[PDB]
């Protein structure tokens, strides 16, 4: 499992800010958009992208306030991420796309897809945002932690003061140890405690037990759309998972139209850190099947 990030930086001005992106692969076809979540960057994709780069254009942006994207004094609400990602897409001039999405990236991806259905030729997803209608349905071992995260007081002491999301939650969304080189990559954007607002806001935006209602409403909408959509779907899942337990992958595999679903073996949240070659290989393959009518 490679620790290197051998991608030349690309930058584009988005709403008076600068966002970073990985851009590789053929220039000609349908492009593949990789959207990371919390608390990652395009780094999370580094070992998935080389599987796809040979046949497809690979576009992997750092979300505003993350990776090497600019860090303006925002609240980094979901709605800000939407604003910025909507704009990024239009800046690159993208028309049809395929979406490869994860964690908060999935909420972006689904949300954009709901709004632009005639431009999504496929979606691959994994460990994605769905409504967790009670805290019962959140992983036992992570309840106390995400409960404290969802406080201004101590949540911020943890995430912003202490950097627990990065030093603690992150390694704990991966089954294998992360090396020190890998940790340092995940740490780089958030060395300055100032810049960790995204990391605290995101958990406070998770649609758990009805709140925040704005997020719940919105996630409910994209999931309802997803159930009424033919668009080809590819669902990676792990055991036991975090945001998606095995049992729920099972249910969605069945419930979502035209959806293929691939078990990746041991996995928590950052599936891409536990089995890159498998997800990479399966995406690439599946991509080819989208051209078979
Ligand atoms: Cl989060």
């Amino acid at each position: 499992i490679g620790t290197g990030f051998p991608f030349d930086p690309h930058y584009v001005e988005v709403l008076g800010e600068r966002m970073h992106y990985v851009d590789v692969g053929p220039r000609d076809g349908t492009p593949v958009l990789f959207l990371h979540g919390n608390p990652t960057s395009s780094y999370v994709w580094r070992n998935i992208i080389p599987h796809v780069a040979p046949t497809h254009r690979c576009i992997a942006p750092d979300l505003i306030g993350m990776g090497k994207s600019d860090k303006p004094d925002l609240g980094y609400f979901f709605d800000d991420h939407v604003r910025f990602m909507d704009a990024f897409i239009e800046a690159l001039g993208l028309e049809e796309v395929v979406l490869v999405i994860h964690d908060w990236g999935s909420a972006l991806g689904f949300h954009w897809a709901k709004r632009n259905p005639e431009r999504v030729k496929g979606i691959a997803f994994m460990e994605f945002i769905r409504p967790i209608p009670t805290w019962d349905e959140w992983p036992e071992f992570a309840r106390e932690t995400f409960q404290a995260f969802r406080t201004t007081d101590v949540g911020r002491k943890l995430i912003i003061d202490q950097n627990v999301f990065i030093e603690g939650t992150l390694p704990m969304g991966v089954v294998r140890p992360l090396t020190e080189v890998e940790m340092d990559h995940y740490r780089e954007p958030f060395l300055n405690p100032v810049d960790r607002e995204p990391l605290w806001r995101f958990p406070n935006e998770l649609p758990i037990a009805g709140e925040p209602a704005n997020i719940v409403a919105l996630v409910e909408e994209y999931m309802d759309w997803l159930h009424q959509s033919p668009v080809p779907k590819l669902l990676f899942w792990g055991t036991p998972g975090v945001l998606i337990p095995p049992a729920e992958a099972a249910r969605l595999a069945k419930s979502l139209p035209n959806c293929k679903a691939v078990d990746i073996g041991p996995g928590l949240n950052l599936l891409q850190e536990d089995n890159p070659d498998l997800i990479g290989s399966e995406i690439a393959r599946w991509l080819s099947t989208l051209e078979i009518s």
